[PDB]
């Protein structure tokens, strides 16, 4: 059964599951029931579940060398599947919290959840609250019996943990630190002193590497019964260095794709976040072209935001992304070269995981 | 040791092992922890702890009764302490985000969380997560050990998961069921059909009484390798049963205890909800007095306030208060009296918070 098929067809079981729990054992009626459908099809369907995907993908690579009745690998693909849907839900969670934070507007082409006539912030914060609560919720039902449930569990809560510490990360990004009080509104940097590329890898890591590559990564070592055969301080190091990439591709795409292809309107210029495109051309310009960027960003004046992304078109930073990106290249085929030491299977599972994240829709 | 003060105690080293955490693990720098310790201080205290003390009264019945070294005795009230904090920071992160979803201006005599200057939406929305997030890292950190861990974690998700529904349930109101539909603009009920009480017992039930009452008592159970000697349907009962009292006090001070002890200004009439006011009124009007109720609930205007609350005094509200109490009371006490056939020790621990919440400020 093809990959995916499977990852659809489980999505409708736990769905189901979800539903019937909510009548069985929590007094709802038909047309709440309705509405959380919806909201689960609506915030957790229509992308490309690269992450979730991940799971059973790492889970297939481990098959295919090892001896297991067909019950078993079945079992197996099954909970890589439901492991996968946690991700999905998870990020769910955050997107739909995230969308609401940032008043953004539109995501995968449609209105954000809380933008929804019938829903409104004040029913989205909770839907999405629910959103994370469903991840526990199929996890225990799914895994109760497993060994693994314990380590995926901590696992998932810590990782959850990062990102909500990324989420902090990111959007204090454009304050200084010295001034941050919850008592005292907080203005803008003004200096961009904190526009480094240490302190950006520290939003990514925290904010999307987590939950993008080391969670799929090690949840799919984990439903295989196979997190003992490779080495974790790789692991983390691989997915640290490809989320930085993802993240790096991303950022220029808020900028620079179309917004009928990105599906939304790109903001980040406006918001004053610590974008790759910001830090890197800090690291290249010269004195006037500093102070041209500093009279122009972080606000929503289309002409100045105009003259941020002209500065940037000057600054050749497609050049800087080449060689940021032949880097990453060395660095993820030197990690993939040192993963096969101790588990030649897992190493291609990585390097699928980098062509395709290389090769995502620039 | 008193146990206020060994709950307060508890308090600090948590703070202090989050923080020290974040610092060692999370990369976080100075300033960003003070911003989360004064969040943590300031969301998290000043309320009465009745939620995470019932944890450890509960423990204390336990231990007075049982033979155990010293040792043994001070884990006990420390992983009690624990698991109480556990209880109050979910709470937190419920009272951040519903704040915000309410559109509240004040909590406890102070501004709600999202309202200090330097805070705003965008933050405290994840500061919210973050409150949640930290219930999971001290569970793992200080029971990590422990046999009852699963079941604590178990019950843990599965009461915030109720919570969250019933935070859906309570929100969703005052409008009509069949017409929830997150395609179109909810208007509020005309008929309120749904203002009955087993709608409201549904709201009540998983709003409030799984996390202010049920997650408690059980959590006390577990700390003190106790719930096996308890039958746990009577723990169900009773804890519906209080916790809709506590609920029905809510409301009744919402509408009429004076803001400056309230601690806030009570809206539920300006926001139409399905109150055990409006609920118990609709259940005794006459046509006419139903009709003026439908002419002035659910909006802002304060003549229209001012109506509704003339026609809940004239109604003689007060009176079906003292039947309810009174019919409280007897149930309560018959639950007890069940409770003392397997454990009479934690029937005196049930007997206890229902004195406390009878005999909670008018
Ligand atoms: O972008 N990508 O191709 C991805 C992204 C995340 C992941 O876990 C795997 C692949
Ligand atoms: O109001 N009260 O006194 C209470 C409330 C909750 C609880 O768990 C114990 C006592
Ligand atoms: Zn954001
Ligand atoms: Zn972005
Ligand atoms: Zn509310
Ligand atoms: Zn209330």
């Amino acid at each position: 059964m093809a990959s995916m098929e499977r990852f659809l067809s489980v999505y409708d079981e736990v769905q189901a599951f979800l539903l019937d729990q909510l009548q069985s054992k929590y007094e709802i009626d038909p047309n709440r029931a309705r509405y959380l459908r919806i909201m689960m099809d609506t915030t957790c369907l229509g992308g490309k579940y690269f992450r979730g995907m991940t799971v059973v993908n790492v889970a297939e690579g481990f098959l295919a060398v090892t001896q297991h009745d067909e019950a078993t690998k079945e079992r197996i693909l099954h909970d890589a599947c439901v492991g996968g849907w946690m991700i999905e839900f998870l990020q769910a969670h955050y997107l739909v919290e995230d969308d609401i934070m940032d008043g953004s507007v539109m995501r995968r082409g449609k209105p954000c959840w809380y933008r929804f006539p019938g829903v409104t912030t004040q029913c989205a914060i909770n839907d999405g609250i629910i959103l994370k609560s469903w991840t526990q919720i199929m996890a225990w039902h799914y895994f109760a019996d497993r060994p693994f449930l314990k380590d995926l569990l901590c696992l998932f809560q810590k990782v959850d943990y990062a990102t909500a510490v990324g989420q902090m990360y990111d959007v204090t990004s454009m304050c200084d630190s010295n001034k941050l009080d919850p008592e005292v509104a907080q203005p803008m940097t003004t200096d961009f002193a904190e526009f480094t590329p240490a302190i950006y890898k520290r939003i990514v890591k925290y904010k999307t590497t987590f939950y993008t590559y080391l969670l799929p990564l090690v949840m799919g070592l984990l439903v295989s019964e196979a997190a003992a055969s490779v080495e974790m301080n790789l692991v983390e190091r691989v997915a640290h260095l490809i989320g930085e990439y993802f993240q790096v591709q991303d950022d220029v795409m808020d900028c620079f794709t179309p917004p009928e292809q990105l599906g939304k309107v790109g903001t980040d210029i406006e918001d004053a976040k610590c974008s790759w495109l910001a830090v890197t051309f800090l690291g290249k310009a010269n004195a006037a072209q500093v102070a041209e960027f500093k009279a122009n960003y972080g606000e929503k004046d289309p002409a100045k935001v105009a003259v941020v992304k002209r500065l940037y078109s000057k600054a050749n930073l497609q050049a800087d992304f080449a060689a940021y990106e032949a880097e990453v290249v060395r660095e993820v085929e030197s990690l993939i070269e040192q993963l096969k030491v101790k588990s030649p299977t897992f190493a291609e599972s990585v390097a699928v995981v980098w062509e395709k994240t290389h090769k995502r829709k620039k």
